[PDB]
């Protein structure tokens, strides 16, 4: 009788043909990042253990990146921690900031792994609904004042998975001011922060009192098509980072020097690379949503951010799950049912613009042979 | 008011971390030159064929995107093949293999996937400090299994209070042993497996130094009857292949423990860079020559060092049966392991690891790693001699 712990058994199975499901970038990592890894790997200094907290040269790159892109001042020796990807960062941050029985404030809809780190910390979730009428921003006023004392952590995510909503500096000032009043650690998930199409994407850390209450998680995965490389960092409050450092001292010994060099080449590289990629996603979104309306009758929002389209399922379907499953079965295409993002996602699917045109057209046309009432 | 979790404020300070810091400060200001025989950090480089495997693999755009969450099949198959070749052990790679970003991460994950709050874990004393770290993060109770020299540092299972065995859900063992250099044989593993099954204890065998038994063929815990029934084995690339910095490891064992591991890591990981997995695959299927030759270097250093230490200091120390570690008694003039090691740092400028880091049975011992070439080991002795301490007893 092998016995898993309560943590394991209460965790859900992870839910992640034309695949417009997983948000897996299809374009390669830029060549200069690959060359940096290839070159660094020859350096025997990286074959052995290095600094537990990661190399200074990477932490210096991170601060310089945050100054260049967002005008934010980051002390690299104290306000930066490294993670093996944003998924691991979310987990570490949650374990460092939540005790069993504390309340975590989580958007609905929202990235499903927020709920999961909260579960391994044995904490209680309280939902902040995201409604289109509010621009998919939370109404902090509608949170039960009784939970606020017990609420220790809040998750926010803009540009937003799965809705593509964006937030401006005034929303972040309000969020931080709210978090301050109620002693809530605020984690901003900036995994799509390269991808706001109209305005320059604003960091949470531009807002007054942001660094006081919280931190920003930045992934390499989407910005630089480095999803496979498993690299991320957090920037923010010095106390948060010290806690992270203390946890990770027992769990890791930094990460391969070659990867860190590659990450340093990514951050200091020309921004024109990322803008080009942003242009590619933008053109695919125009292609896709125009062809959907014209050839199917499916009227879709164009997202303000990210490479995701959030579309309403036909009136004749029970749940996003069945609709999703109808498409995989009969049309042989993958979309992500909105339900995995929370109850507020029912009746929507998330569709990822991580395929080239040829696959996006064949998506639409395969679905035409189904003649659904998108009207 | 930033408020760390109770898990963090309840952790020990990582000692290798506090030392890295101490040393770095010393090297900077003023200009101390230090011989560091503390952390077991391999001084020799990763073999070139492993390095080139990574270099070629990184050009493969299939690895630039998300891969399979639980690892690439080609690696798990290479792991099964390796265990069959080195040890007699048949391993099902689709169900009995899990990948980790290093053995230290493995330990944390296995602890979290196997212990509930209040559960009891059986931990060797002396033992690797991270065993105790993960337990505490799991909010579990620690019970010690003394490792005594007279027993060859193998635990006496019969001596565990039978009242503990019900709440005991986990046991760590570790041979070739850190810090003692002790080794285990097939009979010992059979006895451990027998004992684990008879009391329903998940058994984790840490095989981080499994390449480094000098006088015999190293024996896998999985070679034992009942082994895959009650537990799993942790293997690291760190020491075998001078890949400490690459952060790669795996567990092989009971398919139920592995599924538990997989259910955790699906939510925290999605594997690691495919370039590193191919590099590991090439390490595993590579010629044992590299490893055999690496082993011989470590042994000649141990022979040199312990000889020299007797000759020049009157410091007599038992040669280890495995690992690159020497486990040595501290002078009687010294009160503790820490104040002895602090003294050698400050006065000689040499690092050794205080034994008390490994548990109460390591007070009065230090661990010294043979991770510098002979003439650096000679300078190490030379520096200590200049202190004239009474290494006689
Ligand atoms: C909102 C959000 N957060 C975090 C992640 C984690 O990404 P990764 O682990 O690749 O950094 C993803 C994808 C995401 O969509
Ligand atoms: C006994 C023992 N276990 C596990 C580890 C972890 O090694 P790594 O994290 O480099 O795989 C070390 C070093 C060790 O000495």
């Amino acid at each position: 009788m092998e016995i898993t712990p309560s943590d394991v058994i209460k965790t859900l199975p992870r839910q992640e043909i034309i695949n417009l499901g997983q948000g897996n970038p299809d374009l390669p990592t830029p060549p200069h990042i690959v060359e940096a890894l290839r070159e660094a790997s020859l350096n025997p200094s990286f074959h052995g253990y290095g600094p537990f907290r990661g190399y200074p040269f990477l932490k210096e790159a991170i601060a310089a990146f945050y100054k260049r892109e967002y005008g934010v001042t980051i002390n690299p020796e104290t306000e930066v921690a490294l993670f093996g990807g944003g998924k691991a960062g979310l987990y570490v941050l949650t374990q460092c900031l939540l005790n069993p029985g504390d309340i975590a404030l989580v958007p609905n809809p929202g990235y499903p792994e927020y709920l999961s780190g909260i579960t391994m910390a044995r904490a209680e979730l309280y939902e902040m609904p995201l409604y289109e009428e509010n621009g998919y921003l939370p109404d902090f006023e509608k949170i039960d004042p009784a939970v606020l004392e017990k609420a220790k952590l809040m998750f926010l995510n803009y540009p937003n998975n799965p809705t593509g909503a964006v937030a401006d500096a005034a929303f972040y000032a309000k969020a931080a001011a709210f978090a301050k009043e109620h002693n809530i650690h605020l984690i901003h998930d900036f995994a799509y922060g390269a991808f706001e199409f109209d305005q320059k994407p604003a960091s949470f850390l531009e807002a007054e009192d942001a660094k006081t209450v919280g931190a920003e998680l930045y992934s390499f995965s989407k910005t630089f098509n480095m999803a496979g490389w498993r690299m991320a960092f957090a920037v923010g409050n010095e106390k948060i980072i010290q806690a992270v450092n203390e946890f990770q001292d027992h769990v890791f010994v930094g990460m391969f020097g070659g990867l860190q060099q590659a990450a340093s080449a990514a951050l200091s590289g020309d921004p024109e690379h990322t803008e080009s990629l942003k242009r590619i996603y933008k053109e695919r979104i125009d292609f896709f949503t125009a062809l959907c309306e014209k050839e199917l009758g499916w009227k879709m929002e164009k997202p303000k951010g990210t490479f995701y389209v959030w579309a309403e399922i036909p009136n004749t379907f029970e749940t996003s799950h069945q609709f999703s499953d109808y498409l995989l079965e009969h049309a042989h295409v993958v979309v992500t049912p909105g339900e995995i993002f929370g109850s507020n996602g029912k009746r929507h699917v998330r569709i990822s613009m991580v395929s080239k045109q040829e696959d996006l057209r064949e998506f639409v046309t395969r679905i035409q042979k189904l003649n659904l009432p998108f009207g």
